C-alpha cells in the first residue's frame, strides 16, 4: 500500500526533522545565540516525540514500521547567519507539512477513517508552528537591519 | 435513507456487544476466571456508554432512533477455555469497526460533515481497542501452553 | 586529531543506540511484550540525552561537531523471540563500552585532562548498564525455557 | 566460669563467621543474576554482625575479655551451582548458630549466670524464627525449580 | 618537588584572578557599568573560593602552602571599553585553564590520583567558565556595533 509507506515516509520526516533542529542548535550554541539554540533543542525534542506518535499508532494499527536512515543534515554547511538558519527551518516545517498532506490524501483516497482522524491535530499544529517559524524570521529580519540588535534580542532568555 | 438506517443498527450494535461482553463475564465467572469476568463486565458497561452516546446524538440531530431487540449472545456456548473467549471478544471488535467505518462511508457519501467528527474519536478508539485486546489474546495463547501457567494472568493482573 | 573525530563518532554511536532500543520497542510491541517495549523506549530516550550530553560539552569545549547520518536499525530483520532483541541489545551496550574506552584512550595520549573527567560518569554508567541488560537477558534465557512463562516477565517486571 | 568467658568469645566469631557467609551467598546470587536473593542474603549478613556486636557490647560491660578472632574464609561457594544448594547451606549454617547458642547456654547454667542467660534468650527465639524462616524458603525453592524458570519468578517476585 | 610548587603556584593563581576580576569591577563601576561590574564581582568572589577550597585540600593533604604576593593588577590601566575588559578576563580563564592543565600533568606524571580527582571538577568547571566569558566577549562586540546599544546588555542581563 501507498498508505503503508507513505505512513513510513512519515516517520522519517520527524526523525529527519528531529535532526536538522538539532544541527540548527549546533549553530547557534556554537555562535553564541544561546537563546536561539534553546529554542530548537526544544524544538528537535517535541519533533521525535511526534515521530513516536507516529510509531505507537502504526503498532497499534498493525501498520509494519521500518525504520530508515536518519540522514545526516546538509543546510548547516552554508548558514553564516541566524537569518540562514530560521529560513532553512521555516522550509523544513513546509516540508513537514506537505508529508503530512500527502499521507492525508493517500488515507482519503483509501477511505482510512482512523488514520485521517489521527492526523487532524498534526494537520492543526503543523499550522501553528509555520506560523511561529514564519513570525520569529520575520523578526530576525527585520531586527538584523541594525548590527548588534539581533544579538540584544537572543537576550530573551 | 441508508445513513439514518446505519445510525440506527450502529446503537444495536454497541447494545449487542455489551450483552457479549456480559456472556464472557458470565463464562469467565462460572470457570472461577474472576479476573477476566471483572475486565469483560467493565467492557460490557463501557460499550452500553458507546451506545448511548450515538442515542444522544442522534437525538440532538433529529436521527430517529427506534431501539431493536438485543440479540442473544451465541458464542457462550461453544466456549472451552479463555482462548476461546477472547478469540470470539477479538472478533467482536473487528465487527464493532467495520460496522464503525460502513457508517462513516455513508456518512462521507452524503458529506455529513458532523457524522464524521462524531464518529472519529470511536474511530481512534477502535483501534486501542482492537491492540489492547488482540494483546490480551497474544499472552492468552502463549501462557496457556503450560498447565495451569494462565490462572496466573488472572489472579496477578487484571 | 584522533580525539575530535572519535568524540564525533561517539556523538553518532549514542543516537544510533537510541534507535536500535526504538528498533527493540517496535519489534516487542509488534508481538504484544509492552513491558519490554516500554523498558526500550525510555532506554531510547535515555541514550539520546547521552548523545545531547556529548553535544552541549563539545560546543562548549569547541570541539567541532558535524552530525552524521544515524543508520537504519539491522538486527530487526532477523530477531525471533525475546532472547533474540535481549542478545543484540547487550552487544550494542558492549560496542557502546567500547567506544567510550577508546576515546578516553585518545584523551589520556593528547592529555585531555577536561574529557577524561566528562566521561568518568559515563565509564560508570555502561558498568551499570552493561550489568543490568546481562542480568535481564540471564532471567529471560531461563524464563523461556518453559512455554509461556516469560509471558509472565512481561506483564509483572 | 573459663568454659563460659571462652564459649562467649567464640560465639562473635561464630556471628561474625555466619556473617561472611552470608555475604559469600550475596556474592554468588548477585553474579548469577539472582539480585532478588542476594539482597536477602545481604541483609541478614548485616544483621549476623549486629548480632556480634551486641555479644561485644555485653561483653565489654560484663568485663568478659574479648580477643577477636580471624573470621574464617567461606568455602561453601566454592560447590555451589543452583539456588537450592546455596540455601540448603544456610540452613545448615543456621542450625549450627542455634546450636552454639544452646552450648553457651549450658555452659552459663551450670556456672549460675543468670545475666548470661537472661540475655541469650531473645537470641534462642530468634533462631527458631530464622530456622524456620530459612527453611520456608528452602522448600519453596525445591518445589519451584522443578520447573525449568519458574525459580525466576520467585527471585523477580519476592525478594 | 615540582607537584608542591604547581600547587602553590595554583593557589597564586585563583587569588591573583581574584584581584583581576576586583579590577573589572572597579573599571566598570567607574565607568557606570554596573551589570557588568556587579558580575565581575561575583566572579571574584568566586575565584578566591576556589583557592582556598585549594587551600583546604593543601591543608588536608599536607601539601605546605605558603601564600604569595597578589600582584598589582595592571590591566585596568589600558582598558577603554567594555570590550577591552571583557577581553582580558577571557585571557586570564585561558591562563587558569592552563595552569590547572600544568598542575594536572604533574600530578599525572606523580601517580597522584588524589591530587587528579580533587582536580577533575576544576576542569569541568573552567571548560564552562571559558564558554560562557567566551560568549559574553561575542555578544558585547556585536553590541557594541552600534552606539549605544551595549548599554542595553548592562541593564538587562546582569
Ligand atoms: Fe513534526
Ligand atoms: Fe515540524
Ligand atoms: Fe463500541
Ligand atoms: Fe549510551
Ligand atoms: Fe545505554
Ligand atoms: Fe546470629
Ligand atoms: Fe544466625
Ligand atoms: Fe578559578
Ligand atoms: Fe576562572
Amino acid at each position: 500500500e501507498e498508505l503503508l509507506d507513505l505512513f513510513n515516509r512519515q516517520v522519517t520526516q520527524e526523525f529527519t526533522a528531529s535532526q536538522v533542529y538539532l544541527s540548527a542548535s549546533i549553530w547557534f550554541d556554537q555562535n553564541d545565540w544561546e537563546g536561539m539554540a534553546a529554542y530548537m533543542l526544544a524544538q528537535s525534542a517535541e519533533e521525535r516525540e511526534h515521530g513516536l506518535g507516529f510509531v505507537d499508532f502504526a503498532n497499534k494499527r498493525n501498520i509494519p514500521i521500518e525504520l530508515q536512515a536518519v540522514p545526516a543534515p546538509v543546510s548547516c554547511a552554508e548558514w553564516s547567519s541566524p537569518e540562514d538558519v530560521w529560513q532553512s527551518i521555516l522550509e523544513l516545517e513546509q516540508a513537514n507539512t506537505r508529508s503530512l498532506l500527502n499521507l492525508a490524501e493517500a488515507a482519503s483516497t483509501c477511505h482510512d477513517f482512523a488514520v485521517m482522524a489521527f492526523l487532524n491535530p498534526f494537520h492543526l499544529q503543523q499550522v501553528n508552528e509555520e506560523d511561529k517559524i514564519g513570525s520569529i524570521l520575520a523578526k530576525v529580519t527585520d531586527e538584523n537591519r541594525t548590527p548588534g540588535l539581533l544579538r540584544s534580542l537572543d537576550v530573551v532568555s
